């Protein structure tokens, strides 16, 4: 007689960010020779 | 007779950030020769 | 007669951040020769 | 009822404003022969 | 009822503002012969 | 009822503001022959 089954499931594998952030704003330079 | 099953799941395998943040703002330089 | 089962599950494996943060703001330099 | 697997590797409300270098030189040397 | 596997490797509200270097030289030397 | 596997390797409200180096030289040598 009466029967029910509720089943939703979430799965992940090798996953997620490998982000590189690499700012090199090097500056403000004066070479001043007389 | 009456029967019910409720089945909620979350799974992970090897997962999450390998981030690399690497700012090199090197600067403010004077080379002043007379 | 009457039967029920409620079943909640979370699972993880080798998981979470391997983050590198590596700022090198080296500066403020004067080379001053007469 | 609901089931929501959701956002991975997402990036949100990010600013990048790397701003390297400036110079405000004022050059007023004085140099004479007789 | 609900089931929510959720955000991994996400990034939110981040600022990067690396700002390297500046120079404010004022160069008023004085040099004479006779 | 609810089940929520949640945030791993997430990043939220981060700042990076490495601001390396500055120079404020005021150069006023005085240099003479007669």
């Amino acid at each position: 007689i009466i029967n029910k089954k509720l089943d939703l499931s979430n799965v992940q594998s090798k996953c997620g960010s490998k982000d590189n952030i690499k700012h090199v704003p090097g500056g403000g330079s004066v070479q001043i020779v007389y």
